[PDB]
Parts: C-alpha cells; sequence; structure tokens
C-alpha cells in the first residue's frame, strides 16, 4: 500500500508518470530524480524543479512544443507547487500538484520506479 | 550550420529528440546530460549513458512498457553505441547510433537543445 511519506525519501533513478489536470486531460512521462534534483518531460513539455524541506518544491514547467496541447491549457511557461508529502511505496507514488497562485489549476500524478541510475 | 563535433562538447540540460530506425519506424523523446551522464526516455523505454572519451560510448537502452511496438523490434533491453563524433550546433545536433553487434539496426537522431538544467 500506499503510505504519507515525504518526496525527499523516493528512491534515485527514471521514473514513467501518468497525469490527468482539472481539465480531464492526460499525458504521460518520464521523471528522473538525481539528488534532490528533479528533471522530466514528456513529447510537449520538460519540467525541472529541486526538492524543497524548509522551502515550497516548486517545479518549472516548460512548453516546447506548441502544436500539442498543455494537459492545463496555459500556452506558456508556469511553475507546479509540488506538495511536501507524498502517498508512496519504495516503487509507487502519486500526487496533487496545483499551479502556484491557482489552487482550481491542478494534476494529478502516478509516478512508478523504472531503474536506478547508472 | 552544423559541423563534426566531439558528442561530449554538448551543453548540458534537457533535450527534445526524434528518431527514425533502419526499419522505417519513428519515435520522439527526451534526453538529459548532466556530467558525461546521460539519461532520457519516451513512453516505451528509458536509457542511460556515459560520455566516455577512452571507451566507445554506450547507452543502454531498457524497455519498459512492452505493449508498445520499439521502433527496432528487438523485444529486450539492447546497447546503441553512440558516436564519439557527430554534426552540432550550439543548440541542435544529429547522430546515427547502431546496436551493439549488429551495425544493419540502427537510428538517426536529432537532438534539438530545449532548457540546461537546474
Amino acid at each position: 500500500g500506499l503510505v504519507p511519506r515525504g518526496s525527499m525519501i523516493m528512491k534515485d533513478g527514471i521514473y514513467s508518470i501518468i497525469f490527468i489536470s482539472n481539465e480531464d486531460s492526460c499525458g504521460e512521462g518520464i521523471l528522473i530524480k538525481n539528488g534532490n534534483m528533479i528533471t522530466g518531460g514528456d513529447i510537449a513539455s520538460v519540467y525541472q524543479g529541486v526538492l524543497s524541506e524548509d522551502e515550497d518544491i516548486i517545479l518549472h514547467v516548460h512548453r516546447y512544443n506548441y502544436e500539442i496541447p498543455s494537459v492545463l491549457n496555459i500556452e506558456q511557461d508556469y511553475q507546479l507547487v509540488i506538495p511536501k508529502k507524498v502517498l508512496s511505496n519504495d516503487n509507487n507514488l502519486t500526487l496533487h500538484c496545483h499551479v502556484r497562485g491557482n489552487e482550481k489549476l491542478f494534476v494529478d500524478v502516478y509516478a512508478k520506479f523504472i531503474e536506478p541510475l547508472v
């Protein structure tokens, strides 16, 4: 089962990710965790941020292919606030992230551990 | 214009990548370059490798979703050899990568620099 735990407890490695927005649009991507560093992306945007702790974990989202819609229909670069605690297992986790400054704009994410860093 | 250069001279950061295989199947993905470390993936596989410089660069491809076809139709994990030489810019590059052990199996890749990492 999943249990509330701090994100920083996540094992280092590459994860597969699936997410759905308040607009009810879905997307899938990849996520890489190294130290407290988080980098990732899907066919249209890439994301980067640093596991906070003592700070609001901010994830900078950057769109790179506008011929593909944003799961959030924003149309520019934004920030997602990552929860300090997530529901997790040794290899699975879910979290609810919302756009900074707008709780009504959000995505629910499920992440699955794929493998350790080389 | 693109000029021949050492692949290991690529700017660290997040890259979008598009590729076509000898079988005429195309795929798209993301690629992250940190030090000599390269990590990335698409909707069905993830990859990790180390920009060598004294050894042929081996990119380890791990298939994580077998419900989606691989651009090479290998049906298992494999290794790609990454050229020490690439045709590149300060933001673009292309390369021809063959499967370790079989030059007849390969992907021709175009990579676009998206943004540097934190």
